[PDB]
């Protein structure tokens, strides 16, 4: 029964055919259970370990590598010899990388928690029902509860289902609905029907929502809905129906995956079409087995040379490090891929209270009526200092300190603020400052009465803790509080019924003290107080009151106003039903206007600044607030969101206004809006949709289960440190301090990190290019293999991975926040950059072959066979050129490989320096700009020497220590790469910058 709140208790009983005194029968229980299912959100998918392990082998590149391991394995099997301790190393090494890769992938999932599963924390194990098969209440499992069940709840219980309250057993009933409505103070519940069938949760004063807690009282009710049909269940469905796209880099990297796959295969064909000469060969003679071993040997190295095997580890390391760095700045990021997205944030939607403001309330102004005489009128306006809850400050009329007590209007004003109030103070001796107890707005009133001291009570003598609630306690003793009529949004006020304290045998003197939003409160005033006297409310004096209120709310003061009034002749106590909240406005009429207080929730000190940063960075800012429209706007002007005097007609909306607009116009409104006031339950989420229809990267703040859907939808959901665990688990980021400025800082960190990622990504991929050239050249020049897979894999994971990581510490550009958001469509490598890395690739691939060849020719240790061209034969079945001497296995000498590999290693260390800046010369941005990079290079070289000397390793990699001559050559052929890029950067700075 979805509409239970708008039905009478009798209609809900009738609908389900259930007896309030016996409850459902065992047949009803069965049937109901068959129709509605059990009371519980559905289980998460049964993602098994075996399935999880399988998923680690889905990516195109890991398939290639697996394939290449199989070929490597078959080759290290279908090969003759006795050296097995240096044969199966390769295929094993490739497999071990894939195992570690899959291991990590699995470790990630075991540690990942989804928000949908966090929802289940709010479903209690047990609940209490009345069923016809028993007399006394039975405590059954909450999943066994069904619509129609008569249920019982009491203080401390977690509501097991969405329930229509039938009967309140205790005096009142109080609920903690913080998790669903953001009302953090316990709300009072009733049993009368709520007329509007489209009432938002906050106004269903007769409902208990599954997952909430009874704060006080005992109640009996009937279950309206269970499972996915409850308020939180609908929230679960929205979240589950939300599909989350891959981050821009994830998408672009997946595109590179396909493309590189397609590239790898083409190069294999290219190596085929180059040997189509073998078709014109005698069928007899030559080795076919060895001919195929030749292709599969290069296909393996080719795949291995082309994959940036260490890239995923480098990225992760970088992101993890950045994350620790962001946490130091109060930004707790939860998902590593979010760090990139955060940098692209084009829109931030922020709640005002507690994020843009401090949520530390303070009364700054107040006024009473001074006199009314015909068309003439004067108010007494005052000021109050002190912006803490501490009772330290003073009242001032025209800056001159006055004494509240000398004004009677003020005695009463204070009596309302003190009596018509459910909050207090407390001096916390631990922190040594005054803290609130209750609501912000109410404690500010408590604070205000203490500064006012309307009865000049001896207060300075009292201790620190006793000082807290002294002037209040005084006012309390003056009036007995008989009862209170709670605040409702329909009337936007509250009242308290009070009788004189010293009273033996009397029935006259009773008062109601009314506090609330000025418009409705003032409309119900027929009288205006003037000291102790009273006069009729008149058209002119009304405008006077309203104009001041308007000025205070809509001006640079940005104050939240509250009207205070009293009912002099309140209805007789017996004539009032304290149960029908719909009668409260009626009991609050024929009032006397006493005064107005204006309070402030101050902007955080950093917000002004942070908002300006965004304007520089081309990031739009939208405030979502509970202020009315005028004040919403005024606060927006105040903080920088709006220009002080600029037009805003079409950039500010209330929920009402926004709902009235047709779908097209709502979408339109969202492109230009910077202020949403009084926003509905569904709005954040619809606002996010529209924003995404313009391809905005959207940040959205929230803190309750009811924000969870929007948090999940937006690309950067942002939760408050002080918020619910569910909102956190639904968000890309948590604000340790709740401060809007933390967001802007974390965006800046994201830009800085992405710029560096581009660098080490381009560095690594460019490294693969040269590796591929080296393999290809060797093949299409019939040379001895210059580099082998085990060597490549070492370079791609260790030798280059260190500098790649060090590149993540590249200093950030000063102009980072002075450029618009990066477009998600922006390609990683494109145009000039393709050429650069193509040329760089060329040179690296040539240098490595040439390093081997030079040893094979113009060097001593190896044959002085210049232009002999090892091209010709690699079979040795004719034995022509080297006539005298029985040697033919010098082709596999470890010296040439060691020349090539040391060239690669040395070049890439050099190219790591060329990677300090995309376009700036090493003349302008020197190597030492990044000490981590310098350190990294020393480490990688020490590691190269490690594999060169430490016995097991030089055999495994197939290497031999180099002569100072040979090393001195390695340098000669490596250092020029620096000159090459310097030239190319020069061409970019001077002949492209237009
Ligand atoms: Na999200």
């Amino acid at each position: 029964m979805e509409a239970a709140h708008s039905k009478s208790t009798e209609e809900c009983l009738a609908y389900f055919g259930v007896s309030e005194t016996t409850g459902l029968t065992p047949d009803q229980v069965k049937r109901h259970l068959e129709k509605y299912g059990h009371n519980e959100l559905p289980a998460e998918e049964g993602k098994s370990l075996w399935e999880l392990v399988i998923e680690q082998f889905e990516d195109l590149l890991v398939r290639i590598l697996l394939l290449a391991a199989c070929i490597s394995f078959v080759l290290a099997w279908f090969e003759e010899g006795e050296e097995t301790i240096t044969a199966f190393v390769e295929p094993f090494v490739i497999l071990l990388i894939l195992i570690a890769n899959a291991i990590v992938g699995v470790w990630q999932e075991r540690n990942a928690e989804n928000a949908i599963e966090a929802l289940k924390e709010y479903e209690p194990e047990m609940g209490k029902v009345y069923r016809a098969d028993r007399k006394s209440v039975q405590r059954i499992k909450a999943r066994d509860i069904v619509p129609g069940d008569i249920v019982e709840v009491a203080v401390g219980d977690k509501v097991p289902a969405d329930i229509r309250i039938l009967s309140i057993k205790s005096t009142t009933l109080r609920v903690d609905q913080s998790i669903l409505t953001g009302e953090s103070v316990s709300v009072i519940k009733h049993t009368e029907p709520v007329p509007d069938p489209r009432a938002v949760n906050q106004d269903k004063k007769n409902m208990l929502f599954s997952g909430t807690n009874i704060a006080a009282g005992k109640a009996l009710g009937i279950v309206a809905t269970t499972g996915v049909s409850t308020e939180i269940g609908k929230i679960r469905d929205q979240m589950a129906a939300t599909e989350q796209d891959k981050t821009p880099l994830q998408q672009k990297l997946d595109e590179f995956g396909e493309q590189l796959s397609k590239v790898i295969s083409l190069i294999c064909v290219a190596v085929w079409l180059i040997n189509i000469g073998h078709f014109n060969d005698p069928v007899h003679g030559g080795s076919w087995i060895r001919g195929a071993i030749y292709y599969f040997k290069i296909a393996v190295a080719l795949a291995v040379a082309a994959i940036p095997e260490g890239l995923p580890a480098v990225i992760t390391t970088c992101l993890a490090l950045g994350t620790r760095r962001m946490a130091k700045k109060n930004a707790i990021v939860r998902s590593l891929p979010s760090v990139e997205t955060l940098g692209c944030t084009s829109v931030i939607c922020s709640d005002k209270t507690g994020t843009l403001t401090t949520n530390q309330m303070s009364v700054c102004k107040m006024f009473i009526i001074d006199k009314v005489d015909g068309d003439f009128c004067s108010l007494n306006e005052f000021s109050i200092t002190g912006s803490t809850y501490a009772p330290e400050g003073e009242v001032l009329k025209n800056d001159k300190p006055i004494r509240s007590g000398q004004f009677d209007g003020l005695v009463e004003l204070a009596t309302i603020c003190a009596l018509c109030n459910d909050s207090s103070l407390d001096f916390n001796e631990t922190k040594g400052v005054y803290e609130k107890v209750g609501e912000a707005t109410e404690t500010a009133l408590t604070t205000l009465v203490e500064k006012m001291n309307v009865f000049n009570t001896e207060v300075r003598n009292l201790s620190k803790v006793e000082r807290a609630n002294a002037c209040n306690s005084v006012i309390r003793q003056l009036m007995k509080k008989e009862f209170t009529l709670e605040f409702s949004r329909d009337r936007k006020s509250m009242s308290v019924y009070c009788s004189p304290a010293k009273s033996s045998r009397a029935a006259v003197g009773n008062k109601m003290f009314v506090k609330g939003a000025p418009e409705g409160v003032i409309d119900r005033c027929n009288y205006v107080r003037v000291g102790t006297t009273r006069v009729p409310m008149t058209g002119p004096v009304k405008e006077k009151i309203l104009s001041v209120i308007k000025e205070w709310g809509t001006g640079r003061d940005t104050l939240r106003c509250l009207a205070l009034a009293t009912r002099d002749t309140p209805p007789k106590r017996e004539e009032m039903v304290l149960d029908d909240s719909s009668r409260f406005m009626e009991y609050e009429t024929d009032l006397t206007f006493v005064g107005v207080v204006g309070m402030l929730d101050p902007p955080r000190k950093e917000v002004m600044g942070s908002i300006q940063l965004c304007r520089d960075a081309g990031i739009r800012v939208i405030m979502i607030t509970g202020d009315n429209k005028g004040t919403a706007i005024a606060i927006c002007r105040r903080i920088g969101i709006f220009g002080e005097n600029e037009e805003v007609a079409d950039r500010a909306y209330t929920g009402r206004e926004f709902d009235d607009l047709p779908l097209a116009e709502q979408r339109e409104a969202c492109r230009r809006a910077c202020c949403f006031a009084r926003v509905e339950p569904s709005h954040k989420s619809k606002i996010v949709e529209y924003l995404q229809s313009y391809d905005e990267i959207t940040a959205m703040t929230g803190d309750g289960v009811n924000d969870a859907p929007a948090l999940k939808k937006a690309e950067i959901g942002i939760a408050m440190g002080s918020g619910t665990a569910v909102a956190k688990t639904a968000s890309e980021m948590v604000l340790a301090d709740d401060n809007f400025s933390t967001i802007v800082a974390a965006v800046e960190e994201g830009r800085a990190i992405y710029n560096n990622m581009k660098q080490f990504i381009r560095y690594l991929i460019s490294s693969n290019v040269g590796e591929v050239v080296c393999i290809f050249l060797t093949a299409a020049l019939g040379l001895p293999e210059a580099l082998i897979p085990v060597q490549l894999l070492w370079v791609n994971l260790v030798t280059d991975g260190l500098p790649a990581t060090a590149l993540g510490f590249n200093p950030p550009d000063l102009d980072i926040m002075d450029r618009p958001p990066r477009s998600p469509k922006e390609p990683l490598i494109s145009g000039w950059l393709f050429f650069r890395y193509m040329a760089i690739g060329g040179y690296v691939g040539a240098a490595t072959v040439g390093a081997a060849a030079w040893w094979f020719m113009y060097a001593e240790d190896g044959p002085g066979v210049t232009y002999h061209q090892l091209t010709h034969f690699m079979q040795c079945t004719e034995d022509h050129p080297h006539f005298e001497g029985l040697d033919c296995e010098i082709f596999e000498a470890p010296e040439p490989m060691t020349m090539a590999l040391s060239v690669l290693v040395t070049i890439e260390m050099c190219n790591a320096l060329n990677s300090l800046s995309e376009n700036q010369s090493l003349m302008r941005m020197p190597p030492w700009v990044n000490i981590w990079l310098l350190g990294s290079i020393c480490l990688s070289m020490s590691l190269h020497f490690l594999i060169l000397y430490v016995d097991p390793l030089p055999m495994i990699f197939k290497l031999k220590a180099l002569d100072l001559t040979q090393w001195l050559m390695v340098l000669k052929i490596s250092l020029p790469v620096i000159g090459l890029d310097e030239i190319l950067k020069f061409i970019a700075r001077n002949y492209l910058e237009g």
